[PDB]
């Protein structure tokens, strides 16, 4: 699968949205921010590195997923989670993850992510029709870009 070979590497989140504002709100723990991405593809397994603020510091975060049939990463952060890349250019990354917690409530988080600056405008243009189409608020939408302020 074409995408998942070439996504291993660094990784800056942009925008992030979601069906419920706390998630990616300020103490969110949607509210990611990327380092990088690895893909163990023998071994069909993902890495995800980030960075949340955890009241008003800097957690680091190494998450392990599985990678299963027709390209779903599951895998375990802030409950049960099922991920997929909707869409990757060499400069840009669109993520979409299902989250459940304990009790079962449902969260949808979608994610642009970038490889550098220099960010393909049409790219924000997939990113808010993905958006939409998972039915996510326009006002749900927050930019990440310039906030990014843990280490490295």
């Amino acid at each position: 699968p074409n995408v998942l070979t070439q996504v291993s590497g660094p990784w800056k989140t942009l925008y992030v949205s979601s069906n419920n504002l706390d998630k990616i709100g300020e103490n969110g723990p949607f509210r990611i921010y990327l380092r990088g991405i690895n893909v163990d593809i023998p071994r069909l397994k993902m890495l995800f590195n980030f960075y949340v603020k955890v009241d008003g510091e800097c957690v680091e975060n190494s998450v392990g997923a599985s990678i299963g049939r027709d390209n779903l990463i599951k895998g375990e952060y802030n409950g049960g989670n099922y991920f997929r890349i909707i869409d990757m250019t060499p400069n840009a990354l669109i993520g979409y993850d299902v989250n459940v917690d304990s009790k079962g409530k449902i969260t949808k988080v979608a994610l642009l992510m970038g490889r550098g600056a220099h960010v393909n405008e049409e790219d924000i243009a997939k990113f808010k029709k993905l958006s939409r189409e998972k039915g996510i608020p326009e006002e749900n939408i927050i930019y990440l870009g310039d906030t990014d302020n843990c280490p490295n």
